């Protein structure tokens, strides 16, 4: 936990040099080694998302690890503010998504997972499945369902 919190903390003072499109600050950023820096974070990141989705003992961890998943992306679209069309710093972060290509899917992957929560929660197909409503349904009926 107090390794993440550095990594967003210096992950916000990125921003911070960016943000108000200064546009040399973001020339000499995208020229440096900090899409090999995401590239990696993002490969953390899908695995990681996983295995600590399986108790709730590391479930206190993973929103702090959510919570830097947020953090980095308000990072590059600070970079994308001051683009063209086929901008220049468009270009290279598609980039870092073509050469970290089979990492970005397992996280498009599971956030596909608990967006149909609601409403599949929100069905009343599923409402009175097992039961009426109390806080409580199955295993079993919920498997089928």
């Amino acid at each position: 936990s107090k390794a993440i919190q550095v990594a967003k903390q210096v992950f916000n003072t990125l921003t911070e040099y960016i943000q108000g499109p200064c546009t040399g600050n973001q020339q000499s950023l995208a020229h440096s080694r900090l899409w090999d820096a995401v590239v990696g974070f993002l490969h953390v990141f899908a695995h990681m998302q996983m295995k600590l989705s399986q108790d709730s003992s590391q479930i206190e961890l993973l929103k702090e690890l959510m919570d830097l998943q947020k953090d980095m992306v308000v990072m590059l679209l600070s970079m994308l503010e001051g683009n063209v069309v086929n901008g220049t710093i468009g270009k290279q972060m598609v980039d870092m998504l073509v050469e970290s290509s089979n990492n970005v899917e397992m996280i498009l992957k599971f956030f596909d997972m608990f967006l149909k929560l609601k409403d599949l929660t929100s069905s009343d197909t599923f409402k009175e499945y097992d039961p009426d409503g109390k806080g409580v349904i199955s295993k079993r009926d919920f498997h089928k369902a």
